[PDB]
C-alpha cells in the first residue's frame, strides 16, 4: 500500500516503563602496567567524559571505574549482574582499553569479553532478562613500540588454563565494537576517538527521537566518513576501520517513552 | 543542542534508485558426501520459500544445489567480478551444515570469511557504498541420539565472536542462524523456523521496514520458539537465537524513494 500511518505502534519496542533506564558501567582504562607493555591510552579521558555526560543525559545511573585490573572488571561486572534490576529498562556497559583477539585490557593483564558478559549469560540475573543489555566497546590494538631499538623480549606461554573466546550469542544483547585507534599526534593531547565521540554527537542530538539501530547506524558511516576524507600531512593514511554492531535484540530499543524532554526555562 | 539548520531529507537512507534491486544468489545445500560424515530435509522448502520471497521482493534470484566448497567459493567470486552498476544492492543465502567460522559445501567445509571476502570494496567496486546481504542458515550438524538411558544428554557450545566470521567493511550485513531443524523423529522438514520467520515478515513488511527493523522481529519471532514449554528440568530445547552483524552505513529500505525535495 502507499502512505499508510494509523495503527496501534506497538508491542514491537523494548518496554522502557520502569522507574529508572538502568545502569551504565564505564570502564575507562588509560593506565596499564609495565609488565603489560601496553602504552597509555590518551584521550580515553576525553572519551569517557563525554561518555559520562552523554549517557547521563540519555537517564543512564553511570559510574566510571579507571585502570581497573582484569580482576576488578570482572569483579564489577560480575556484582553489576548481581543486583536487582527489577525497577530497570535495561543495561549497559562501556569498555575503553587496549584489545586483541575476544579479549579487552585491564590495568595488569588480559581479560576476555566472555567473562564481562557470562554474568548476565541466560539464566544468571533474571532481574534483567526480557530487557537489552548493552555492551559498547572501544578496544583498538596497542600502538607497540613500533620497532624501533632492537631490545630483549620474549612471549611467554603459562596461564591458569581458561580460553574463553565465545561471547555467546545470547538473545537481548547487543554490542557495538570498535577497533578504530586514534593517537596519530606528536604530544598526544587527546581529541577523542572518531567512534566515541560520533557515539556521543549523535546520541546526544537522537537519543530520544531514534531507534538504537538508527542511531548506531549514523555512527558507523560517521566514522566510516573519515575514511573518505584526507588525514592531513603526505604519506601519512591509515588503513580503513568501521565500526561493529552485533544485535541479539528482539524488539526495538528507544530511549524514550512519549512525548519530549523537558529543556525550556 | 549543537546544530540548527535543519537538513533532514532524510539522507540516511541507502539510495534505491536503480534500474535493478540487484541479484540474490541461494546455495541450497542439501546432501552431502558420506565422508564429511555430514547428513541430509526441510532445506528445499527453504529455498523456495526464499526464492519466492526475495523474487517478489525484486531480486534476480538464481539458485545453486548441493554445491562443492569450490563451486561455492567460485560462483560467489565470478558474482563479485560482475558489473553492479545497475544494482542497488546485493544478497546470498546459504543453506547448510555449519561449523565454527565455516560452511560446509557437498565435499568439505569453506570458511565463511572467504564467501564473503570476494565483495570487499577493493574487489567490488561496482557494490561500493552498495548494502551487501548475506543471510546465512548453517545449523551445526548432528545425527538423532536416542536409545540407551544416559544420566547425560546433548552438549553444545555457543562459540560465536563475529571477526573471524565477517569481512568486516562498510555496508555488509549478516544474519546467522545455527537453529537446527528437529522434528527429526518421524515428521517430515517443515523448514527452518529462521527462514519461516525472514521470509514471512518479509512478505508482509519486506517494503515498508527497514533492514534492521525486520531483521529483529526475525529474532524476536525465532526467540519466542523457547517460551517456556517444559515440564522437568532435563528434558528441553536448548534456547537459540539468531545473530545479526551490521556494518551497514546507511538505512536500507526494499522500496523507492518516492518524490522528496521539500522541506522550510
Amino acid at each position: 500500500s502507499i502512505k499508510t500511518t494509523r495503527d496501534r505502534v506497538p508491542t514491537y519496542q523494548y518496554n522502557m516503563n520502569f522507574e529508572k533506564l538502568g545502569k551504565c558501567i564505564i570502564i575507562n582504562n588509560k593506565n596499564f602496567d609495565k609488565v603489560t607493555g601496553m602504552g597509555v591510552r590518551n584521550g580515553t579521558d576525553k572519551d569517557a567524559e563525554a561518555l559520562f555526560k552523554c549517557f547521563r543525559s540519555l537517564g543512564f545511573d553511570v559510574i566510571v571505574y579507571n585502570d581497573c585490573s582484569c580482576a576488578k572488571m570482572q569483579d564489577l561486572l560480575k556484582k553489576a549482574s548481581e543486583e536487582d534490576h527489577t525497577n530497570a529498562a535495561c543495561f549497559a556497559c562501556i569498555l575503553l582499553s587496549h584489545g586483541e583477539e575476544n579479549v579487552i585490557y585491564g590495568k595488569d593483564g588480559v581479560t576476555p569479553i566472555k567473562d564481562l558478559t557470562a554474568h548476565f549469560r541466560g539464566d544468571r540475573c533474571k532481574t534483567l532478562l526480557e530487557k537489552p543489555k548493552l555492551f559498547f566497546i572501544q578496544a583498538a590494538r596497542g600502538t607497540e613500540l613500533d620497532d624501533g631499538i632492537q631490545a630483549d623480549s620474549g612471549p611467554i606461554n603459562d596461564t591458569d588454563a581458561n580460553p574463553r573466546y565465545k561471547i555467546p550469542v545470547e538473545a537481548d544483547f547487543l554490542f557495538a565494537y570498535s577497533t578504530v585507534p586514534g593517537y596519530y599526534s606528536w604530544r598526544s593531547p587527546g581529541r577523542g576517538s572518531w567512534f566515541v565521540q560520533a557515539l556521543c554527537s549523535i546520541l546526544e542530538e537522537h537519543g530520544k527521537d531514534l531507534e538504537i539501530m538508527q542511531i548506531l547506524t549514523r555512527v558507523n558511516d560517521r566514522v566510516a566518513r573519515h575514511f573518505e576524507s584526507q588525514s592531513d600531512d603526505p604519506h601519512f593514511h591509515e588503513k580503513k576501520q568501521i565500526p561493529c554492531v552485533v544485535s541479539m535484540l528482539t524488539k526495538e530499543l528507544y530511549f524514550s517513552q512519549l512525548e519530549h524532554h523537558h529543556h525550556h526555562h
